[PDB]
This record gives C-alpha cells, sequence and structure tokens, in this order.
C-alpha cells in the first residue's frame, strides 16, 4: 500500500534523515487507551486475544521503514501474542487510581518503533482477582483514538469467545490498505475541485497562528513532549454543555471559541487560523476499520467587530460548518495554499491546533462476556516525557455524553517551559469560565 493521506501529511512533520530517532515515525510517536476491567481475568487466554486482534487488523503489522527520504508501508505477520502483566496491590480505589494513572504514564514514557513488529503493545495491572487496569499502546501511525476503541471491543470479544463465553460475532473490517485506496479514488471526484477553489479563496492570505516559544528552535535541545492533563471541573462543563445545547452549537464549537478568544488577547490577532483534527471517518465502511484517519483542518474565523462571546460562537460555528462540509485530506488542500505553514518552522513560533477526541460514544460500563469494561478519560496525572508531537502544540479535550470533559495540554519541552504552559492553560480555563458566565456581555 501507499502512504495514506494522513501518513503523507505526517511526513511534513518528519525530522528528516540526520541524527535522531524521533518525531512521527520515531518510537515516541504512540497513543494509549486504558481500560478498568471487573471480572476475574485469565491472562493466557487474554494474551492469544492480543494475537487475534493484530491478527484481525492489518495496519497493526504494518511497519514503515525509511526508503530513500520518505517511508515505505510493508504489511508483516503477525508476531508473537505478548502481553506484560503488573501486579499494583489490593489497595483502596483512591491508591488504585494513583496507581493505574502512573502505569499509563510509565507505558506512554516508553518507546515502539514503527519499522518492526510489535505495532500494539498490552500492559495488564492487576489490582486483585476482579479488578484490573488494561493499558494499549500503539503506534499512532498505524491507530488513532477511535481505532484504539475498536482495539478494546475487537480484543474483550475474542477473549470472551476462547473462554467460551457467548458473545455476539465481530463485523468483518474493512482493512486500511483498503481505505488508502478509497480516498485517492475518492480525491479524483469533480466534488473536490469545487472544495479546492473554495479553500484556495477562504484561506487567501491565511496563516495557522503561530505561538512565540520560550526556547527558540536554534537552540537545538533535544526532542521531549510533555503533557499537562486536566479535567474540567463539573460546575463548568455543565455551564458548557447548557449553553452549547441552548446556542445550537457543539461543546467542541463553544470551547474553541474560547480559545480564539484567548489567542486574541494573547496575540492581538483578529484573523485567527487554528486548525483541529477531524475524525476523518465520515465513511462508515471503515468503523470498524484500524487505522489513523485524523485529518487536519485549518479553521479559519474573523474575530473582527465581535460584540460577545456568543457571536464568537457563532462564527465558529460557521466556520465548522464550511470546513467539515469542504473537507479535504489536507496533503490535497495545502498546495492549494502554501504559505498557510510559514510559522510552524519559525524559528521562534509553533503552531498550535485545539482538537476534540473522536471516539466511540459508551455511556457507562461495557460488557463483553463475563467482563465488564470502561474506558478510562481522566487522568489527572501530567507527564513529563510522553506522546510525541511532531512539532507544535496540542490541545485535546475528550467530551464525554454524560458532559464531563477530560483534556492535556501538550507541547515541546525543547521549545517551551512547563510554567509558561502552566499558565497557558489556567489562562484558557478562566477565558472559557467567564465566556459561558456571561456569554452576552460586552468586551
Ligand atoms: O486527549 C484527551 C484525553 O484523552 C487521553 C486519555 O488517555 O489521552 C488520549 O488523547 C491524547 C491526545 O490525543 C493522546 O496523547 C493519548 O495517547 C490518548 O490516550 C488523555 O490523557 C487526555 O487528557
Ligand atoms: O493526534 C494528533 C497528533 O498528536 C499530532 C500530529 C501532528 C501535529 C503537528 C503539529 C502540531 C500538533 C500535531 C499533533
Amino acid at each position: 500500500p501507499p502512504l495514506s493521506f494522513h501518513q503523507e501529511f505526517l511526513c511534513m512533520f518528519d525530522s528528516g534523515n540526520d541524527g535522531a530517532d524521533v518525531g512521527p515515525f520515531g518510537p515516541m510517536y504512540h497513543i494509549v487507551g486504558a481500560w478498568r476491567l471487573t471480572g476475574g481475568i485469565d491472562e493466557e487466554t487474554l494474551r492469544e486475544a492480543l494475537g487475534d486482534v493484530v491478527v484481525r487488523h492489518e495496519a497493526l503489522r504494518t511497519s514503515l521503514v525509511r526508503e530513500g527520504g520518505t517511508h515505505r508501508p510493508e504489511i508483516l505477520p503477525a508476531g508473537p501474542a505478548a502481553l506484560e502483566v503488573r501486579d499494583l496491590g489490593d489497595v483502596d480505589e483512591s491508591e488504585r487510581v494513583r496507581r493505574g494513572e502512573e502505569l499509563l504514564n510509565e507505558v506512554e514514557s516508553t518507546g515502539l518503533s514503527v519499522r518492526e513488529l510489535p505495532l500494539l503493545r498490552a500492559v495488564l495491572g492487576r489490582f486483585d482477582q476482579k479488578d484490573a487496569v488494561l493499558v494499549l499502546i500503539a503506534h499512532h501511525t498505524a491507530a488513532d483514538a477511535w481505532a484504539m476503541h475498536v482495539i478494546a471491543r475487537d480484543l474483550l470479544n475474542l477473549y470472551a469467545a476462547r473462554r467460551g463465553n457467548p458473545v455476539p460475532p465481530l463485523p468483518e473490517p474493512a482493512q486500511h490498505a483498503e481505505f488508502a485506496r478509497w480516498e485517492r479514488e475518492a480525491a479524483e471526484a469533480p466534488r473536490v475541485a469545487v472544495s479546492k477553489e473554495f479553500w484556495r479563496k477562504r484561506l487567501q492570505g491565511a496563516r495557522i497562528i503561530g505561538l512565540e516559544t520560550d526556547i527558540p528552535r536554534s537552540a537545538g535541545l533535544p526532542k521531549g513532549t510533555a503533557w499537562q492533563r486536566f479535567a474540567v471541573r463539573g460546575e463548568l462543563a455543565d455551564a458548557v454543555v447548557e449553553f452549547s445545547r441552548a446556542a445550537k452549537c457543539s461543546p467542541f464549537m463553544t470551547m474553541f471559541a474560547a480559545y480564539q478568544v484567548l489567542l486574541h488577547r494573547r496575540t492581538g490577532e483578529l484573523d485567527i487560523t487554528v486548525p483541529t483534527f477531524s475524525g476523518g471517518r465520515n465513511n462508515s465502511r471503515f468503523e470498524d476499520t484500524v487505522g489513523s484517519f485524523i485529518n487536519f483542518l485549518p479553521l479559519r474565523t474573523d474575530l473582527s467587530g465581535c460584540a460577545s462571546f456568543r457571536e464568537v460562537v457563532l462564527r465558529t460555528r460557521t466556520t465548522c460548518g464550511e470546513a467539515f462540509t469542504h473537507e479535504l485530506p489536507f496533503s490535497r488542500l495545502i498546495p492549494e495554499v502554501p504559505e498557510l505553514m510559514a510559522s510552524a518552522a519559525s524559528d521562534n513560533h509553533q503552531i498550535s491546533v485545539f482538537q476534540a477526541v473522536h471516539a466511540p460514544a459508551s455511556e457507562g460500563p461495557e460488557q463483553a462476556g463475563d467482563l465488564t469494561y470502561s474506558k478510562i478519560w481522566e487522568r489527572q496525572l501530567s507527564q513529563a516525557e510522553g506522546s510525541d508531537i511532531p512539532d507544535g502544540v496540542l490541545w485535546s479535550i475528550h467530551i464525554d455524553p454524560s458532559g464531563s470533559m477530560a483534556g492535556s495540554l501538550g507541547y515541546n519541552t525543547n521549545r517551551f517551559k512547563d510554567e509558561t504552559m502552566a499558565a497557558f492553560l489556567a489562562d484558557y480555563l478562566d477565558v472559557l469560565e467567564n465566556a459561558v458566565a456571561r456569554p452576552d456581555a460586552p468586551f
């Protein structure tokens, strides 16, 4: 298979081939998922299920190897089924949550090479016979967040069937290579021309907003990515969810709008372009498919003349609607507007991305056979050296149906001080709070 458009996007953010094993085709560019498991576990059989999962999805066997400047995919035969198990200790709940977070951090702090199998690893942390945390980590070229939920769903299903516990049959998945074919086929349609023309004009003169770094690029400090984690307080999250319902906008639009307000106060800019990642899974043929589908999507909003936070949210809604309506794979949009990324590689600025995690919606614990499992979203333990961000700043929020929000601000430690970002995050939460408290107040 060829690289997908998303993997082509990542190539733009590659490190080149000069010494250091970093960036998105390096071993720190991974994604984790943690699930709380209730019920007795047969570790042997779970390990076998993990083998089944990797056999099932080609993307989890598709290494990427350096091939003269670029990266070549190669689908490999599944390697040995492997599972690490740790006894975390039979302790009180709050200590279980803590030791669980520490395990997640530890796993995310370790490398996982894309150049050879495995591309997925699993660590099971058992508290007692009937309570555990299951941690999956996958190279982020192979899996996005949605794909991690597919992997978990499949895994626990295949485990149950091996145990002889009744479970519904799994659908036959499409493979990511079939998606890769399809997106390229799709990108030759007449519709695409109209969309390229829409973008060429919409983004004329546009520059993704750059944030001034504390440490310049040319300092050459070693690449690292830190993650400051937070949960939106319940009263605040309720306010956001309620405001959004009444405004007829999504909670994402409201949070993004607050970010635009924050960038205005810090940069003075009124013409604000900020990329998000869309989920990139509008084609439901691929909902059972493991792969990384997400798509870099520039959102340009003109804030000039806004008389209130409500107006900001409404312009944002307009921007997102047209953006999703005309969405292109970014590696087929960027040629039309090549100066859009100027501040990305500048010596004293980096771009930021503001996203909502795209994941299957679940109300509460799920069941597969004799196990109950639920996803862990809220991590409050921050992390000094975790999953790689190729070259920038990432805001990432997961918005639960329940209304609760788990977020991260990730940044490169070779470019930003920890205290700078802590202040940035605190500013963001303060802007968000005043905004929804007083959405119609004048500026
Ligand atoms: O990103 C929101 C929220 O989700 C968690 C849950 O583990 O992290 C996921 O999203 C991060 C950003 O995309 C990834 O780096 C991470 O691998 C993935 O698990 C949080 O820790 C975060 O606050
Ligand atoms: O899930 C998105 C991923 O963490 C990512 C990939 C490329 C980026 C490029 C610039 C800034 C942030 C990025 C984040």
